[PDB]
């Protein structure tokens, strides 16, 4: 059914990821997973702590979190989990760092598909809008017979339906100040019905501040000559992953700018930065700044930020080379 248009839509557009096609067809990507189930995936069930925690025993894989302008990809572990509220993580500081929002895991399904690069097996999670939330595939060193034994108590017969879904500045201004962490961000953007940047147009230029569109591909080249450990989150409506190191290679091609370390890769269209913001939050070790890009619809492609410990500040050498941005 379906299932047959996306084989023609396919056929039609081989160089189209999944996500890709499922617009094509109208489609969210849950909805064309849900259709490829019983031809080369199969439906789990819908628990994603379970799933998480039952991921630990696989070992190594590939982690894939992403949004419609940027991709993340890092090599690592499920472990030193903790799961057990709305907000979870998957604490693994320059390997797999994970933050997530839990409430927003809707459903799951396992891959074994065909590509034109060879056989892939993955596992799958969507939200409640059927939209990709994170993406997990084996590699050479994963350990087979657990990953094979994951899916055996996983896997269920039945295939449901999916059940998809769809006030001043100067206070604004003076919340931001008083926060103590920039975890009480979430919170600070909740409260006010407010969208990061409705938020960063609302308060105080020391706070928040546009620079050029081109700050992006200037920071990482400056990183990448000076080898300070910077952070990178990239991050959708469930999920975020945070990779934590030295940026060893950088690359443009056409739209894209790429990031290539030994064990994660980063893929982000540069050409959709529509707005680049530069903002400061408290927290008891000192004010951390970061760089956050959005997309014209919003959505937040990427955010950057220096490494960082708790009793710690602010690293001197990014604060040095937020500084030498242009504004505007
Ligand atoms: C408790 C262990 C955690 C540690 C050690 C940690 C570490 C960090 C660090 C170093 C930063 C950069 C800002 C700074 O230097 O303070 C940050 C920001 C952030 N964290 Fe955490 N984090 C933790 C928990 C969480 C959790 C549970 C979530 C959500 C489930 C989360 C989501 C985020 C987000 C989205 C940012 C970017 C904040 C912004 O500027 O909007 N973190 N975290």
């Amino acid at each position: 059914s379906i299932y047959e248009q996306y084989l023609q839509a396919k056929a039609d557009n081989p160089g189209k990821y999944a996500r890709d096609l499922a617009t094509l067809m109208g489609i969210s990507e849950a909805e064309l997973t849900h259709s490829r189930v019983s031809h080369d995936a199969k439906r789990l069930k819908g628990d994603a702590r379970a799933l998480l925690a039952a991921l630990e025993a696989v070992g190594e894989v590939k982690a894939i979190t992403r949004n419609t302008y940027a991709v993340h990809e890092q090599m690592g572990r499920y472990e030193n989990q903790h799961l057990n509220g709305h907000a979870g993580l998957i604490l693994n500081p320059r390997n797999l760092d994970l933050r997530l929002f839990l409430n927003q895991w809707a459903s799951a399904f396992t891959l074994t598909e065909e590509t034109r690069h060879g056989v892939r097996h993955s596992i799958q999670f969507f939200d409640h809008q059927g939209d990709a939330l994170h993406k997990v595939y084996v590699t050479e060193q994963t350990d087979m017979p657990a990953w094979e034994a994951l899916l055996a108590q996983f896997i269920t017969t039945e295939n449901p339906e999916l059940q998809l879904e769809p006030a001043t500045d100067e206070a604004v201004d003076a919340e931001w100040r008083a926060m103590t962490d920039v975890h009480e961000f979430f919170q600070l953007l909740k409260r006010n019905n407010l969208t990061r940047q409705q938020a960063f147009r609302a308060v105080g230029n020391d706070l928040a501040y546009q620079v050029d569109n081109s700050s992006l591909t200037q920071l990482l080249n400056i990183a990448q000559q000076e080898q300070n450990e910077i952070m990178i989150f990239v991050g959708n409506r469930g999920c975020v992953q945070i990779f934590t190191g030295m940026i060893e290679k950088v690359t443009p091609h056409q739209d894209w700018i790429n990031v290539f370390n030994q064990r994660f890769t980063l893929h982000l269209i540069e050409t959709t930065i529509a707005e680049s913001w530069i903002t400061r939050k408290p927290t008891k070790d000192g004010f951390v700044t970061s760089l956050e890009l959005f997309a014209a619809d919003g959505t937040q492609i990427a955010q950057l930020y220096g490494q960082r410990t708790e009793g710690q500040p602010e690293q001197t050498q990014w604060r040095d080379q937020i500084a030498r941005l242009n504004n505007k």
